[PDB]
């Protein structure tokens, strides 16, 4: 045998060299976010390439590695600061990188801004939401073709009540025009107009997350059965309300970006 066993038995360096480097940079879900993202940054690539960070193919986690191997992993659940039993609706990849790129923006204002502990624990969220760095990134994605800073447009009245129960569940079961459209996406491919609501976990990620490990889950976790419903219902009748979108979309110039009388409040974020 002689050298399997010399070969083989071997420890294995390379692994807790890295694998715990990692614990180094340390000395807490969005802080190791941000931490690894900064670590992926002092590199520069031949080297950068090497660091990736990314859900496991259940989406229950997201994990880091180094070269191949897991230095680390998150679950989605705590993450997020919600329960074990939650589910949680599948999220193309795209969405799984904006939801890792508003991760990084949570970990930097932690890491960052420790005095945003004050009063509100919103005033985090305030801060992410209002970081136009993330809200080009999300416009980016959900309105491609779109300028969030321009003027918006003023409404046309074309709903009849029928339709504006069609649209309630754009908004939690509510209507209002100055805020109906604020969850729909849009692109123009080939002269078509698309829609789409915005990924509920991201949703909640930019209006409904909370720092916390003391117990508020189970109640912030009925978010994501509004969340999660308004998803799904929307879905559920979603050839129906993209006609009625489609139409508001072509009158007023290609918007929902879409104000009456010095309310708008149709925004992405």
């Amino acid at each position: 045998v002689w050298d399997r066993f010399k070969d083989c038995f071997r420890t294995h360096k390379k692994q807790e060299v890295l694998e715990v480097l990692y614990t180094l940079i340390h000395g807490t879900g969005m802080e190791k976010i941000h931490a690894f993202t900064q670590l992926k940054e002092y590199a520069n690539p031949s080297q950068q390439d090497r660091f990736v960070m990314r859900f496991d193919m259940n989406q229950t986690q997201v994990l880091f590695e180094i070269d191949g191997k897991v230095i680390d992993k998150c679950n989605l659940h705590r993450l997020l600061n919600v329960s074990e039993n939650c589910i949680f609706k599948v999220m193309e990849e795209d969405e799984e990188e904006l939801f890792l790129k508003i991760c990084i923006k949570y970990g930097e204002k932690i890491s960052r801004y420790p005095e945003l502990l004050e009063g509100f624990a919103n005033k985090l969220k305030d801060a992410v939401n209002e970081d136009d760095d993330v809200k080009d990134e999300v416009y980016k994605l959900m309105r491609s073709g779109e300028d969030r800073k321009m003027e918006c447009v003023e409404w046309n009245g074309t709903l009849t009540e029928e339709e504006k129960n069609k649209l309630r569940c754009l908004q939690m079961g509510s209507f209002n025009i100055t805020t109906q459209f604020f969850k729909i996406g849009y692109w123009e491919l080939e002269g078509e107009v698309l829609f789409d609501m915005v990924h509920p976990t991201l949703s909640y990620l930019l209006q409904a997350y909370k720092p916390s490990l003391d117990l508020i889950e189970t109640n912030t976790m009925l978010f994501s059965d509004v969340l999660n419903k308004d998803y799904d219902d929307y879905q559920n009748n979603k050839r129906e309300i993209d006609a009625i979108l489609r139409r508001i979309y072509r009158s007023h110039n290609n918007t929902l970006f879409i104000s009456e009388k010095s309310s708008c409040r149709n925004m992405l974020i």
